[PDB]
């Protein structure tokens, strides 16, 4: 599913176990995103479902279920 899929994204990324990859998880403060880490999420999150997320939007995603929300309504699944 597109969970399943975001969820193993953040895990390649952030080493942090699926357990804690909630969607009210942060991903700073939860998961323990650092700068860099964020942007290649966002990056990887684009080029894996082939949208944009303008810095706008990319400022708003604080958390997995802000990344899983936006995607539902921007794919099929
Ligand atoms: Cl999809
Ligand atoms: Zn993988
Ligand atoms: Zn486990
Ligand atoms: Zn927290
Ligand atoms: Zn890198
Ligand atoms: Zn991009
Ligand atoms: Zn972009
Ligand atoms: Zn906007």
């Amino acid at each position: 599913s597109l969970e399943e899929r975001v969820k193993e994204i953040i895990a390649e990324q952030l080493g942090v176990e699926k357990e804690k990859i909630t969607p009210e998880a942060k991903f700073v403060e939860d998961l323990g995103a650092d700068s860099l880490d964020v942007v290649e999420l966002i990056m990887a999150f684009e080029e894996e479902f082939g949208i944009e997320i303008p810095d706008e939007d990319a400022e708003k995603i604080q958390t997995v279920g802000d990344v899983i929300n936006y995607l539902k309504e921007k794919v099929g699944g």
